[PDB]
């Protein structure tokens, strides 16, 4: 069975302009792109977003720094939700495996490209927060034989 | 001290038409191009090559997932046999690394898009299965003395 | 806090023609060239780049490999010389973690294509010893409000 998860350009991956190279990193192993939608993040939303962090210190330049254009994307696969995290790498680029996004790309945790969510019940939330059901799309890809076992 | 491994490209390899990438992955370490053919696997074949598995329930579904068109390949290196199966990363993309082959374009162990020896004896035996003698080339890449210690 | 790191790309780097692949590597993470020259590599600095390896016996043949063309650089950016050794990976390619340069490139430690620091009081004696001071460009890169949190 495949799953859905939420992941999120931030803006320093939009004002870098390494969009398409994170795109083509999911799309390289068959994930489907089932939503995808640039907006700007506000506040309002991104408390929303960060609710789990509600009252902690750190959570006003948190969303300080994540307001801005982001590329809201739900992508599915086999194991999606922790396979995304996996190639995304730890929280902190320093401590993310070589390889994987935060490494390849980012110095530090407070602008480390994108967001994934981490668990079956968070990219529910997620995907709900950022899009309608209308924005979802269900098409199967063609490949899907070579891709699936 | 150089080795020699067979590396094949599986169905889902060609199909997803990504050949070239693989190929490019064991050209950037100097490992040097031996044997190359494109061929259609048979069910005879597949049955030796896949000996080791002979009576188990998932084998005829192996076979049929392999009916297909494959690139064969020799590939040759120090210590090219255990370090082609590092490249490639674990059978299962899940579990593999990121930066291998499997992590990097796969999602299930039935569709890993690529085959390494895991030994010396099995390189031997798989080389000798897929080529005759006369296909295995030899020659001295001009870069050697860069590549070699 | 950012800081510097000595970086050199070996003999083979350049004959094997991958100066630019590596340069990205380093560039893609947002890390800052200070500096950057090419020079062919003599005996006399060689020994004092290895001091620490006078009199042992591999010395003379690592001084032969890295008689010829290397590119000098100084990168900076937060906490780069470990990450740079990450980066490089393990001193023998064959240990080297997939995704770092000498895994991705290489096959042995007499031909490991790049040189790091490995300590901050190696970068100051390797800055000191391949570089004037005056060599040291400063200003700021133009992406730093999305690259440094």
């Amino acid at each position: 069975h495949v799953e859905q998860t939420y992941l999120m350009i931030k803006p320093d991956g939009i004002q870098r302009q390494v969009v398409g190279e994170i795109i083509s990193r999911f799309e390289k192993r068959g994930y489907r792109i089932a939503a995808m939608k640039l907006t700007i993040a506000t506040p309002a939303i991104l408390e929303e977003h960060y609710a789990e962090h509600k009252g902690k210190p750190f959570l006003p330049g948190l969303i300080e720094k994540m307001t801005g254009p982001v590329l809201c994307m739900v992508f599915e696969g086999v194991d999606v939700i922790a396979q995304a995290r996996k190639m995304m790498g730890s929280t902190r680029p320093g401590e993310a495996a070589p390889g994987t996004i935060r490494a390849d790309f980012c110095q530090q945790a407070g602008r480390n490209l994108i967001h994934g969510s981490d668990s079956a019940e968070s990219a529910k939330r997620e995907i709900s927060l950022w899009f309608k059901p209308e924005e979802i799309q269900s098409y199967k890809l063609a490949l899907s034989d070579y891709i699936f076992e």
